[PDB]
């Protein structure tokens, strides 16, 4: 489980990804 | 534990960003 | 906890507003 | 409840997708 938790904070990611397409608008 | 989940709910922000994506389109 | 992963699945929203955003592309 | 992080994990997708929206862009 708490491996399971470590798999789903591997977020982060999609907040910089979000945040480069801001910059591509 | 409990811990690693505050972590992960530290996701209303990818939200928020989306919305602001669309906004931008 | 039961709890806090219920307010994490309340990421369904992400995926349909992505998939608005490729729509507005 | 290791059932319900199981249900967040099928986020991989977030990922590909805004992967595809910057390729859009």
């Amino acid at each position: 489980i708490e491996d399971k938790l470590e798999e789903i904070l591997s977020x982060y990611h999609i907040e910089n990804e979000l945040a480069r397409i801001k910059k591509l608008l």
